[PDB]
This record gives structure tokens, C-alpha cells and sequence, in this order.
């Protein structure tokens, strides 16, 4: 038992997978099957994925060549047989793990193993479906480098947002649609208020209305959070201090529904003046841009972040709001927990000309940056 939590799950697996199948060995493509029966979008399965193979059929027929091994009675102890290869798997996963640095032997080093060693079925089915040994490493070691979350975002993702806010008794509902690509940092949304007026300016709502879609340079992404979150997705509260002025808190998930990132929010906001720059809306159209400086919250499992909001006033000062921020995981799964970072933000506010409801359509372009580590 001195493998990866997830690693030792899989192997204490093995025996009732043999019993399944009424087998008197346990083998290599045993413990595969094991492997991509996480679920949630689990490592292995992603791994694979990401080397072009149907997992789903994978799966499937395991399913039909164990189901067509010779039958042979079961002995008498409750622990199955180890079976050639996968004893040779095993003491070439001790080989990998050295070979990592690693200090366990994990779900990777497994499944390289299986890959390397069990020419019995791995290796030819996947010969069939035309990927090799290397292929799959490369993809571990790409995986490694980042997280498995991170692979949800490589393409356009559609985004819906929805926010019920009570500021000093007045409630109001915002919906937002729209899509984003992390690839390039940038995401385009669409806000309404779906109750009819918004009762303190647009501006004031940007920050909780997804730094998931930050665009993390490659020198960078073992330190995104917020991607190896997903798909289970991550807690995000905040209280927002408007100087001389009330306060918001707010309280929302961030996570994917089917193949949507949603952001659900709750927002109160208290002690604000009636004819203050927040509920005379005396605030500026715009947003400005901010570096937002990141830390990890190491007893949360999460991030923190504080930092300061400088709203353009009508009358030429600065409304500023001060932001507390923390973010927790959802999920069980493994997150990143990164090096003190920032997120450098602008944003672009604009009017839709068909929209006769009252609403904020935005363009945001996120970048990380403040890690400059000797080159690697």
C-alpha cells in the first residue's frame, strides 16, 4: 500500500473485478478496466482520450475478451492469482515511478505499465486504433504538466450565468449567455436583467458575474486552479466594499452542466446610501483594468485573493471597491495550488442595439503571469 490514493483504489478493485468475470487470475486488462472505471472524468479515461482512443469502446470490449477466457475454477483463498503480465505491469510500475521521481506509484505509472508490458490485449488493441506507447507518454507528461480539468477548456465553451441579488431591499435577477476561450483569454457575454431595472450600475456587478477561462501560459499551468476544479467546479465567495459606501456579499458555484460552465450567485448587499454613487448610479460605463494577485489558501484547499476595484465616478473621482476573495473545490478530486500569481484583466462594456431590456454586454481578455522561474 504504497501507491497513490487513486492508484491502491483500483488495484483493491481487482479481486471483485476477477470474481465478475469468474476468473481465477487477476490480469493487466483487468486492472485497465479498473482505471477507466473512476468516472468522473477520471485520469486514466482522460489520458486516453486525449490519445485518441474511444474509451467508451475500449471499455466495451474488455468486456467481451474477458467474457471469452478460458473458464478455470477459483482457488480457495478470498485473493485472486496474479497473472503474468500483470505481475510484470507491477514491477514495471516500481521502474516508471523512479523514473518520475516520484515518491508513490500512481494511476499513470499503472497504466504506462499496462501499455508497455500486456502484448496479451493493450498493446495490440491499441496498435488497431493506430497509437503506441510514446503517444500515450506524451500525453501524461502534457497532463502533468497541468491538470485534467484544463483539457475542458482547449476549445469554445458555451457560458450561462445567473444571479439573484437583494441590494438595501431591492431584488433584482441577472442572466447572462455567452461562450468563452480560454485558449486566448477572452470570453463575450451577453447580461440581462431579467426583473426589469437594475437598481445599481452594471459596473459594479462585473467581478461576480469565471476566472477559469484566464488564459494560463505554458510556463504557468501547474499553477491554474480554477480548470483542475472542473468538472465538479469550485465555491466562490466574496465580500465587495464600497468605500464610503454599503457592501456586497456573494456566494456562487462556478461548475460545468452537461457541457455548459455555469456561475449560480447569490448576492446581498447592505448599508448602501440612497442617493450614494452606487443607488444614484453615478458611476462611469466602463471598467478599468486590474492585476489581481492570487495566493494559496493551503488549510481551504483553495485560493484567496484581495484586491482593488477602481470604478470611474460622473463627477471625475474614484468609487473604489475593495474585494475579498475565497474559492474552495467542489469535487474531492486533486486541484493545483499555486504560486503566489496574478491575473491581469481588462474589459471592453458595450450596448447591444437590438436589446430594448436593460443589460450590459461584455468582452473580457485575462492573461496569469508573475512567475519567472529559471527556464525549464
Amino acid at each position: 500500500d504504497d501507491y497513490t490514493e487513486k492508484a491502491w483504489e483500483a488495484i483493491s478493485s481487482l479481486n471483485k473485478i476477477g470474481e465478475k468475470y469468474d476468473s481465477a487470475y487477476v490480469e493487466a486488462e483487468m486492472l485497465l478496466l479498473a482505471l477507466l472505471n473512476d468516472s468522473p472524468d477520471g485520469l486514466a479515461e482522460r489520458i486516453l482520450k486525449e490519445s485518441g482512443i474511444d474509451t467508451q469502446l475500449l471499455v466495451q470490449e474488455i468486456d467481451d475478451y474477458l467474457k471469452k477466457q478460458p473458464k478455470m475454477p477459483s482457488g480457495f483463498g478470498e485473493q485472486k492469482i496474479l497473472g503474468r503480465t500483470l505481475q510484470t505491469v507491477l514491477s514495471t510500475s516500481k521502474r516508471l515511478k523512479k523514473e518520475f521521481n516520484d515518491e508513490y506509484i500512481s494511476i499513470e505509472h499503472l497504466l504506462l505499465s499496462i501499455i508497455s508490458e500486456d502484448s496479451k490485449f493493450t498493446r495490440p488493441w491499441l496498435l488497431k486504433y493506430n497509437v503506441n506507447y510514446e503517444k500515450v507518454k506524451k500525453a501524461v507528461e502534457k497532463i502533468r504538466g497541468g491538470s485534467k480539468g484544463e483539457e475542458l477548456f482547449t476549445g469554445v465553451v458555451p457560458i450561462l450565468v445567473e444571479l439573484d441579488g437583494d441590494v438595501n431591499g431591492h431584488k433584482f435577477s441577472v442572466r447572462g449567455e455567452g461562450e468563452g476561450d480560454a485558449t486566448n483569454g477572452k470570453l463575450t457575454l451577453k447580461f440581462i436583467c431579467t426583473t426589469g431595472k437594475l437598481p445599481v450600475p452594471w459596473p459594479t456587478l462585473v467581478t461576480t458575474l469565471v476566472q477559469c477561462f484566464s488564459r494560463y501560459p505554458d510556463h504557468m499551468k501547474r499553477h491554474d486552479f480554477f480548470k483542475s476544479a472542473m468538472p465538479e467546479g469550485y465555491v466562490q465567495e466574496r465580500t465587495i466594499s464600497f468605500k464610503d459606501d454599503g457592501t456586497y456579499k456573494t456566494r456562487a458555484e462556478v461548475k460545468f452542466e452537461g457541457d455548459t460552465l455555469v456561475n449560480r450567485i447569490e448576492l446581498k448587499g447592505i448599508d448602501f446610501k440612497e442617493d450614494g454613487n452606487i443607488l444614484g448610479h453615478k458611476l462611469e460605463y466602463n471598467f478599468n483594468s486590474h492585476n489581481v494577485y492570487i495566493t494559496a489558501d493551503k488549510q481551504k484547499n483553495g485560493i484567496k485573493a484581495n484586491f482593488k476595484i477602481r470604478h470611474n465616478v460622473e463627477d471625475g473621482s474614484v468609487q473604489l471597491a475593495d474585494h475579498y476573495q475565497q474559492n474552495t473545490p467542489i469535487g474531492d478530486g486533486p486541484v493545483l495550488l499555486p504560486d503566489n500569481h496574478y491575473l491581469s484583466t481588462q474589459s471592453v462594456l458595450s450596448k447591444d442595439p437590438n436589446e430594448k431590456r436593460d443589460h450590459m454586454v461584455l468582452l473580457e481578455f485575462v492573461t496569469a503571469a508573475g512567475i519567472t522561474l529559471v527556464p525549464r
